[PDB]
């Protein structure tokens, strides 16, 4: 049985205890159970070793995975609730040396959407954000966490452009982000309504603006891109953490390249870094070669200086004052179009867009790192 | 067919007697079934060559392997259970011209892992070790050959930091030691599940702590950097000639060196030397040129002594009881963050580190030899 | 039967006269039977075409193949013996327009394996090879085109460590050098047991030694080397004419140069220049042009007791008796490991290597010939 | 279906006349059965158009093709070696205004094997031919016409290297190009023994020398090349007309470029361009732009005149004095091996050899044109 009582109580308590995730953890004689309370995976409970495989089936059922299988890694998405307990969860299981692990990340439950300007965009990208959002066509991707970051911010563009004067529609399995002005297609793969098939249908639904809640597979990426091809703004949750990465990804997904070429217009990021404790910030020399190699706009290479917190009344034993959303706007002009199709790297696409002082997850990130807002280290982790 | 117990027992004994693995090894007429105790493949039992196949058929039974496919090796973690074992076995069966063969690596458990100091560090070298693993986030690199003790460190550090407050996950193609506080897994890069793909799995699985058994592709350093600095803490392992070289190599491997310039907290390099058995140690004098090259004074050279692991039953006939490593430790600061991004050579980085008080891998080796812990011959033979 | 005797007698003499193999094949009027005595297929006897099928049926019986299926290709193995003869035979057959062809190569046993110091070494080569066998872990890059002595070399290095107390695991197809106490594997790519799959198992066999008769492909190269990197000894076959080129190939076969700079012990580039038969040893000073092609110095020319392989009888008229592993030894020292980690080419490695004493195949083979071992015609055909 | 009566009157005459082809022509009321002889047709027999269709099925039958499908084109070939009938028939059908043309192309009698020097290669080619065979391993690939190029010349290579002391075998269907000292295989695709299968034995038998009469399977291309990887001298026929083409084609066959690149040591070609009278020569401009576009040595681009006959009692009647053997040797070095993987063009891969004085068909040809023996037009006719 339990097994199941751990999934259920770990979930209830994960939410009730202010955790960021749920774990039932395959172990040597047992299965450890942990909750990410205040960011830390504190012990919760224990199951006997085989109970582990029981808990991975439970979570697979919840989000469209192969329930029966007890040996292979899988992931999908769960909308879970129980009374006071109500969270969008990231579903994933993983075979371990003691059977598969059962994990449910707690994603921000819908929580609506932030705007682009709300991010506090550096003028390097903000003035250009206005440029890009004024152009309601092509694929316009968003980076970061499931729900939480990406699907949370994916519709950020839409909040700026899905105005009374534009047709917006989104495909989700099931719908979480009930956002204006969007038609939120509810994906039901068991009947053939995959995001992919729904996207082809989005064209049938005459989009000005097209959305994907999560581009989770090749048929979906292929079709999302087809959906952009006829001149519509395919805004989408791209399973990435870097704007330039979001751009190249369609090739990686096996998207038929004729669609890729006709589709991409730009990418939005706000990926978070640990924010340096500004008030006890430790001078750290950035390495300007680190910054150069990163491809930053010279002043932001040379006059740049790092900090790290030493620990503080404003960061605790982390060295960082909570978090900082790093800004980015990539813009796909004709030369970038060629770069995408050619399979150019995130560094190359970002480095190009970055010039003229344009902020990227790397340039804004590192730029702020270099003021003492974050640490170049963290930024680099954001933009690897 | 006594073979069923036979398989389970060679396995049982390999684990019981502290082997790293099990070998049901064929011969022209019989089978040399062995246990790798202290590194020696001790003869558990022979089998008639005909019984070889009965025995290998059994390892395929126990492992759920395609027992009918005599033309192929088959492999996986086998839940063999008898006496000493609840060790999982990396069963690998294989056809031979004598019939078939099978090997079972002992997937030691959490409870079997060594400490981070047990690795054999000099106090100041260890101080650096400790500082690096003690951070709440960031990455600790380990480097050297399998048999470098890299495993001891790899498993040990997580034993040390994989507490009940940090979900830990580990990426180990051979598994070897199934760490505490951890949801450790298999890799098999042939399947697409490379060591980097496994890091991505860990992140999907919300680890607070992530570890890489082998950096192969650049993603095993780059994702490791991500996790290390996306709020998680990371341990990761390479195969180099020094600590300094870990940095050199990651740049060379395609880790755009602003990665690691970023997460790298520090680097450990090591090599195991066989550890002289107390029932084998023989006093011999080490060579003055080597000793001098490794920093020993003339007065010390004349008083210098090595101990040779001559051989006894208490050490599996290897002459050495257990293993001990040669060490080098680097802590990352601004001098190093530059060197990392700059793509500096192992020599260039090592010299910076020596300025900072780091003993080199080879110098430290000598000093272990001089205590009779190992033999200088063994040190040199291992670096 | 005559067929049994045709097979018995050719094998009988194949062993006794030192053939590396037996070749029975149809020609336009008969079937020629040849022995690779001292490196070339001297004529042994012939048999009358219908006899091909009778004789070949017998060799198929020996190797376990389908007796007379002269319409489709096959392979297998036999444990052959007569007394004083004991050799396994390598069997494969080919349907031809004249009936079906076969080859029975002689599968040399452990008793036929040289020592390490015998692997083409000059006094200075062993001193340096001492340093090679003394390296902590890694791979021995034995290299050259088919027809060379690579299988002896792989076994010589292996034999040193090929014991009942070591996990000696070899790839042969079928097994030749049976050493009781070690595991010797026949690959089966038809089943899926490619050399690489076998090696994957070998790595999974927790080998002390991965000895590979043929680096068939990239995975085969890597996996054997993965053991080399992961604390084991690896002994294997490459196809180059420079030791520097062997390394270049190891790097170019997909074996990571960064890992190779750790995993590589040494390179044994060698070619079996055929040795001039003692009974045909006619002083020749080759063309004379080959004398200059191989680089002889005046001193070496004056001492050039170069002989022509006229054959006479010792290998029939094929020219030579005994073979010599011309040996270009590259000790993979820290400067070579550096050249490797740096991604250096065969030229660049060769320049460092020769600077460090890596006498080339051209120079060494040449010297062997000067010493009365071989003919420079063979050295030229055995170098680059 | 007789139909066949008219066709058979023709296979009799067509084979007797050394015709290039047998033409069952889909005409308006009837079917012509024509003979292409000495480069051009003459008619011989006539079927009704109803019989056209009968023959379309007949030739599809001979190749094991879909004989019911009288509307769509199909091909293959058959061993028509019935005494007086001694030429393979190339099976092809092709739909026209009155049904498919049914074709029985005469895959010209081997005309056996030249002793390669016999080709009359320019000295900078022949002496290099000799240089290539001095290193007897890997692939020595040859192109050119059936009966005057394909296996004609690859077997010429065997004739010059595959002595009785080498384990040498070929794959043909049927065997025609015969060499004493060598095994020659009949492929039996009917049994399932395709050229790939024939090669599987060639690889498995560990020969000194391997010959493929026609690289006619994915697996054939692959296996021949896999054998070459280990140093077997895989001489092979690639049924095309240019060495430069032959250098990269196996990749098209699905053959791993690792094995293709590692394998090659040289590739030849030959042509029959028509000669001119010389005595009654017509000056034709050796246009240097033609020659430059061709990539010829300046020795030929500028150092030249072409000569055409007048058609002309010393030619004829096309203005040319019979067939003129033109040759090529693309010697393969390390840079060429890099080019194989790259997939360099025929002009480029050919140009490299040409600039070394190694006259290619394009140079040896055009050279012979530019020397006034033939015209650039006839050579270009073949050096396309």
């Amino acid at each position: 049985s339990a097994a199941q009582k751990f999934v259920k109580q770990v979930i209830r308590e994960a939410f009730l205890q202010d955790a960021s995730d749920i774990h039932i953890e395959p172990r040597q004689n047992d299965v450890q159970v942990r909750l990410r309370i205040d960011g830390a995976l504190r012990p919760y409970s224990t199951l006997p070793k085989g109970a582990l495989n029981a808990v991975i089936s439970v979570v697979k059922i919840m989000g469209g995975l192969n329930i029966a299988e007890k040996r292979l890694p899988q992931d999908g998405r769960v909308r879970y609730r129980e009374g006071a307990i109500d969270v969008d969860l990231r579903l994933s299981t993983l075979p371990t040396v003691y059977g598969e692990k059962a994990v449910m990340r707690l994603l921000k439950k819908a929580s609506d959407i932030p705007e682009i300007e709300d991010l506090g965009f550096a003028p390097g990208v903000f003035e250009r954000f206005k440029e890009v959002i004024s152009k309601p066509y092509g694929i316009f991707l968003i980076t970061g966490p499931t729900g939480s970051g990406k699907s949370f911010t994916t519709f950020s563009i839409l909040k700026r452009i899905a105005t009374p004067d534009k047709n917006t529609q989104t495909i989700e399995d099931p719908v979480e982000y009930e956002i204006p002005g969007i038609n939120q297609t509810q994906v039901n793969p068991q009947a053939g309504l995959t995001f992919a098939r729904a996207l082809r249908a989005f064209l049938r639904q005459d989009p000005d603006i097209i959305m994907v809640g999560e581009i989770r597979d090749s048929e979906t990426a292929k079709i999302a891109t087809e959906a952009a091809l006829t001149g519509h703004l395919v805004i989408a949750t791209l399973h990435t953490n870097d704007a330039a990465q979001a751009i190249t990804r369609l090739d990686e997904m096996g998207v038929e390249p004729f669609n890729i070429s006709a589709a991409l217009i730009g990418v939005l990021s706000q990926r978070l870094v640990r924010r340096v404790c500004e008030h006890c910030k430790v001078e750290v020399k950035p390495d300007p070669e680190t910054l150069r190699r990163l491809g930053l706009s010279e002043a932001e290479i040379q006059g740049a200086r790092l900090y790290k917190g030493m620990g503080c009344e404003r960061c605790g034993g982390t060295g960082y004052k909570g978090r900082y959303a790093i800004h980015e706007l990539l813009v796909v002009d004709d030369e970038i179009r060629h770069a995408i199709v050619a399979g150019k790297s995130a560094t190359e696409i970002k480095e190009i867009a970055r010039r003229k002082g344009m902020k990227t997850l790397r340039e804004d990130g590192l730029y702020k790192a270099l003021q003492g807002i974050t640490t170049l280290e963290e930024v680099l982790a954001r933009t690897i």
